């Protein structure tokens, strides 16, 4: 029979009125500098196989952070310097400075604007309640943003959000996943990181939209009250589905697989099982209930959802009540 289509309820069609080389990336030529202009001071990296180094601009003795490109297409290339063209600017986005090449071995990377971020592992644990508010009200600028822009993210996460926390600034990096929505484009679901997944993606419906950032933000928050991180643990795709059904319930769960026609493994059959919805007072105890609120799980409630049409745009996350204060300080 088929799944059924499905279209972003805001900013369905602002790429259509754009011209065309705002989106087409693949007609975008890319201007590639001398890293040598650049000089490397320490690897700022994760893992053994990450290039992310901070560095210092020789002209002007700036810092600035060097992020040197994994061999991948040269389309997947070009999308990430435009889509961070397309929004350079923007409140909280991550600005590319430069775009240069090593001179020797050819490789391609990526300048970026300086943050004296502190690491999530390390920070989230000394967050206030009003920080958490604070904090999601500012990756919320970025994300409502870049929805407008007809671009998804698509790889929401801790570690894709940078913070100045003695200056209060935060910025959301890492572009090279986010790509721009078109009302009826199915797209690769092998996106976004593991604990951050979407249901859409889990069980491979690829005419998803922008709300796909809004259930990895209502991961990141859940993780944030509750201190539990990440909050939905899989050990795979399939299990990481299931960590969710047993929160949100399989009667919802299958509620969504019919609306849409979704085919489902058949692997899912046996390990999904059957589970009721979940109180989020449940998860509340006496070392984080000084960040749980009725406010914060009325808006936590309205990001996870299976249906990702019924999840809250960034706008009107932006307007929910868990916010007030943060609203009234900022004017
Ligand atoms: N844009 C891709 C993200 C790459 N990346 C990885 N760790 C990073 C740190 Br730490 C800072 Br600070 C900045 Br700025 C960037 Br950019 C980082």
């Amino acid at each position: 029979s088929g799944p059924v289509p499905s279209r972003a309820r805001v900013y369905t069609d602002v790429n259509t009125h754009r011209p065309r080389e705002y989106w087409d990336y693949e007609s975008h030529v890319v201007e590639w500098g001398n890293q040598d202009d650049y000089q490397l001071v320490r690897k700022l990296g994760r893992g053994k196989y990450s290039e992310v180094f901070e560095a210092i601009n020789i002209t002007n003795n700036e810092k600035v952070v060097v992020k040197i490109l994994k061999p991948v297409k040269k389309k997947k290339i070009k999308r990430e310097i435009k889509i961070l063209e397309n929004l350079r600017g923007g409140p909280n986005i991550i600005t590319l400075a430069d775009i240069v090449k090593d001179p020797v071995s050819r490789t391609p990377a990526l300048v970026f604007e300086h943050v004296n971020n502190t690491d999530f592992k390390q920070l989230y644990q000394t967050l206030t309640d009003y920080d958490i508010r604070f904090y999601m009200y500012e990756i919320l600028k970025a994300l409502d943003y870049c929805h407008s822009m007809g671009i998804m993210h698509r790889d929401v996460k801790p570690h894709n959000v940078m913070i100045d926390h003695e200056h209060r600034k935060l910025r959301l990096i890492d572009w090279g996943l986010a790509e721009f929505y078109h009302p009826g484009q199915e797209y690769n679901v092998r996106v976004a990181s593991r604990y951050f997944k979407g249901p859409e993606l889990l069980v491979d419906y690829q005419m998803y939209d922008y709300s796909l950032d809004m259930w990895s933000l209502g991961c990141m928050l859940a993780s944030m009250i509750f201190r539990k991180e990440p909050f939905f643990h899989g050990h795979d795709n399939y299990d990481q589905l299931v960590r969710i059904a047993k929160v949100l319930g399989t009667e919802d769960l299958y509620d969504y697989i019919d609306k849409y026609n979704i085919e489902l493994d058949p692997r899912f059959n046996d390990i999904l099982g059957r589970h009721s919805r979940k109180r989020w007072e449940r998860f509340v105890h006496s070392e984080n209930q000084h960040l749980v609120s009725p406010e914060a799980l009325d808006f936590l409630d309205k990001l996870l959802r299976y249906d990702h049409q019924s999840r809250l745009t960034a706008r009107e996350a932006m307007e929910h009540p868990y916010f007030y204060t943060v609203v009234k300080d900022q004017a």
